[PDB]
């Protein structure tokens, strides 16, 4: 009799599955946490297909979900306008110094991070988690990301107030019975999260969507292993697995075990000739990964086929291969600016097991979106994301910008064969890129490694402003300086076989605002570019900022009035600028922590450009 009333024992509560099934730490996990949110029900989940249709009955009888009736099993969830996107201003990670988690900025605000300490955490903690699920169902996520059962896979329990995190979570992870029979009683990622609206209701609930704008954190703690998020339903904030747990998490582990994971998507790419590489590519957000992980190549005899399209983690086999794998069960893509132009793939993947979030709906229940290419009949009508009537003519848009989709990796059509392969797939080359409107060309070839990880440090997004080092701005679990170093000792790996390291620009523009290339299917020419500088073939011309095309490199064919001369210009004068506004950015976010190696190229580029 290990108490003396009823204890922490949550048995009477539990609806779904067995606390006394579960490994031992799990069940403290649960119960603890019980304990502190109240929840008035807990569901273990189990991931049967019983349970995820008694789920999606529920959130339709609650109103939290409606089902899209042109489609085989879709669903619409509409949030507070404002839950919309992840949520940089209230992410942070918790260490016991902050020079750990992010560089002392020159200027006291830093870009590459947000630390909080230990003793300002557990007031805000104290502050939020205390019967925030009063009245709700506490719902257990066992999930693996990765392949299931696998060695290089990594376990979390999720728990979450949240059905509409259950289903998201059954898409875009591993989840259910076999996870927790997988993790025995081994090491397991701590995720807790609530939408932090207790019952009964404080605040008006805006669309069915519960949460709280005030007091929404997310919060890290890499020395606890614990995520721990409050106040949003949306995305990232709250499908714990994704960047939280894959990225922040896995990348501080990855620093400490020697390996890598990153906001990368993979991709697999076939030849003519039926010779396949394997390319993996850091884009930020809203800059094209999932448009190219899922590509439809216009190049006759060419063929793309998606691991993954947001997150990789890749380690070194013992022959020297970089091996990765995508940790990830679904694609959770972006909504507006898919069509049949810019992503086919996607389109084919998303009519079925779907769960959208923030489109809009037509009067026949079928998706619309901003970008998606398809005229209606006449007659047809269209409700907004915020749950009003539509036209085109009014002051908003029908869908959320960051609206989204969110469906089952193994339904796309192009989905490739190794997508779950345990061992992963081997990196012949690692693309960056961004949004760069002026003075960066198409694509150019890194000189060496280490110029490879100065060419990612240099990224951009946002009309070519804001930086974003390797696409992991808002995702370092640790010291950006020491990311860095961590990359640079790549090259000292004995018998390492390196990609070839290359930058893209989908973005270029003339004086006229207009992009340069046409992009999407189109940059299967670029890929084959870079098909060939991988088996050495003579297409390369030297400059100042490394390899790019020579004349008649690039099979232009079918586009014959490219301007070649701006899309692929280089000016001494706009790389002088890059330079300087570079060093500023350099010495003010990273000074201290910069690895010698990175200042060094950042040098060899402004004696490269002096010498135009
Ligand atoms: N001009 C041009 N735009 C592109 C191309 N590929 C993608 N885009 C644009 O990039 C945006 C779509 O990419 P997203 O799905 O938002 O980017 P992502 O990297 O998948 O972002 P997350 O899913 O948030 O990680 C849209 O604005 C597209 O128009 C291209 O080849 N050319
Ligand atoms: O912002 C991103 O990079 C995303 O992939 C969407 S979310 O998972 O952070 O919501
Ligand atoms: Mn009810
Ligand atoms: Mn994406
Ligand atoms: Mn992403
Ligand atoms: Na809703």
């Amino acid at each position: 009799p290990p108490q003396l009333h009823n204890g922490l024992d949550f048995s009477a509560k539990v609806i779904q599955g067995s606390l006394d099934s579960l490994p031992q730490e799990v069940r403290k996990f649960v119960e603890g946490n019980a304990q502190l949110c109240q929840p008035e029900y807990i569901h273990i989940c189990d991931g049967s297909e019983e349970e995820y249709g008694r789920l999606l009955a529920h959130m339709q009888e609650e109103g939290v979900i409606r089902k899209l009736k042109k489609y085989d099993n879709c669903w619409l969830a509409l949030t507070d306008p404002r839950d919309v996107a992840r949520i940089e201003s209230k992410t942070v990670i918790i260490t016991q110094e902050q020079r750990d988690t992010v560089p002392i900025p020159k200027s006291g605000q830093s870009q590459l991070g947000r630390w909080m300490s230990e003793e300002d955490f557990e007031k805000a903690f104290n502050a939020r988690f205390p019967g925030c699920m009063k009245g709700r169902t506490m719902y257990v996520i066992p999930f693996s990301m990765g392949p299931l059962g696998s060695p290089l896979a990594k376990i979390g329990i999720e728990l979450t107030d949240s059905p509409y995190v259950v289903a998201s979570m059954r898409i875009m992870t591993r989840m259910g019975t076999s996870v927790l029979e997988a993790l025995g009683d081994g090491e397991f990622i701590k995720c807790l999260h609530s939408v932090g609206c207790p019952l009964p209701l404080k605040k008006p609930l805006v669309n069915n969507w519960a949460c709280n704008p005030e007091l929404t954190l997310i919060a890290h703690l890499p020395d606890r292993r614990e995520i721990i998020s409050f106040g949003s339903g949306y995305g990232g904030n709250s499908l714990l697995g994704k960047k939280c747990f894959a990225l922040r998490i896995a990348s501080r582990l990855a620093k400490e075990e020697g390996w890598l994971a990153e906001h990368m998507l993979i991709l697999g790419i076939t030849n003519p000739e039926g010779k396949k590489k394997y390319l993996a590519a850091a884009f930020p957000s809203a800059c094209g990964k999932t448009n190219l992980a899922m590509m439809n190549p216009t190049l006759p005899g060419w063929k793309v086929e998606c691991v993954g399209d947001d997150i990789a983690w890749m380690k070194f086999d013992a022959q020297g291969n970089l091996r990765a794998i995508n940790p990830e069960n679904g694609f959770f893509g972006v909504a507006p600016g898919t069509s049949v132009k810019t992503n086919p793939n996607a389109i084919k993947t998303i009519q079925k097991n779907t769960i959208f979030t923030n489109v809009a709906e037509t009067s026949d229940g079928g998706v619309y979106w901003e970008g998606i290419d398809e005229p209606l009949a006449p007659g047809v009508t269209i409700t907004s994301w915020k749950n009003k009537e539509w036209r085109p003519q009014d002051e908003e848009p029908c869908a959320h910008p960051n609206s989204r989709f969110c469906t089952p990796a193994s339904q796309c059509p192009i989905i490739d064969p190794a997508w779950e392969s345990p061992e992963g797939v081997p990196i012949e080359g690692i693309i960056f890129g961004g949004r760069r409107p002026a003075g960066v060309p198409l694509v150019y070839e890194a000189l060496s490694w280490q110029h490879g990880v100065f060419v990612g440090a240099a990224m951009r997004s946002e009309g070519g402003i804001m930086h974003d080092p390797f696409a992991m701005r808002p995702f370092f679990g640790y010291n950006f300086g020491k990311y860095l170093a961590h990359w640079l000792s790549m090259a000292h790996r004995p018998a390492a076989k390196l990609p070839k390291i290359f930058h893209v620009n989908w973005f270029r523009k003339d004086k006229n605002g207009k992009f340069l290339w046409p992009g999407f299917g189109e940059n299967s020419r670029v890929l084959e570019w870079m098909f060939g500088r991988i088996e050495g073939e003579d297409s390369a011309k030297l400059t100042p900022i490394g390899y790019v095309p020579k004349e008649d490199a690039l099979n232009l064919k079918g586009l014959g009035d490219v301007n070649v001369e701006e899309l692929f210009g280089i000016s001494k004068e706009f790389w002088e600028k890059e330079v300087e506004e570079i060093d500023k950015y350099l010495e003010d976010q990273v000074n201290a922590d910069l690895p010698y190696e990175i200042e060094r190229e950042l040098r060899a580029l402004k004696q490269r450009i002096s010498q135009m």
